């Protein structure tokens, strides 16, 4: 079991991000590791709502090991400091458990 | 048995300055771990993301035992009313905020302002 995490900065800004397989995998030492990229996951977008005004693109599931799909790129707000510091954020969270535990994350990120 | 952490912020000035969570660390269960590792992530990620992105180093405090024991604050720090400090803090209070909503038996917070 390992989750996989694909951020997207187009020209210095993040766009969007689609992480698979948390949701869990009832592996306790993997659903804790997916508890946390939920978490993180679910915060991003519900903060960059409450405290960014931005209603990202979101598209999710739990089904066979969960996919979910967060993009900015049709949104000319992306560019607010206050969407991309929380992004930035929620990129050094997932960074982070993906190098603590490179064994169950992994974290990708496409520059262009 | 009595498997619970809680969130205490505390708010001065429209700004919050810090933050006590006990209990978030150690077992009780499976159920209430996966809590425990949720409130943990959210919580490192506030430390690291104050102090990398908000240029704000952080007083922290930390007892792995006796439930665990968690103390972020920023009550002494010269750009602890900095709009970026106050964003990322506001968003770590939300988290927090959902997931004890979520999981009300499992993490509590409260807000209690000067």
């Amino acid at each position: 079991s390992m989750i996989q995490a694909t951020f997207i900065r187009r020209k210095g800004i993040l766009e969007s991000v689609e992480l698979t397989g948390h949701a869990g995998s009832g592996e306790y030492g993997f659903d804790i590791v997916c508890a946390a990229v939920s978490t993180l996951s679910m915060n991003l977008v519900n903060a960059l709502e409450v405290l960014a005004d931005c209603t990202v693109s979101l598209q999710m599931d739990e089904f066979d090991g969960g996919y979910m799909k967060i993009d900015l790129s049709y949104i000319t707000n992306k560019s607010d400091e206050k969407v991309q510091l929380l992004f930035e954020a929620f990129l050094l969270g997932i960074t982070n458990l993906a190098e603590n535990s490179p064994e169950f994350v992994t974290a990708k990120i496409m520059t262009q």
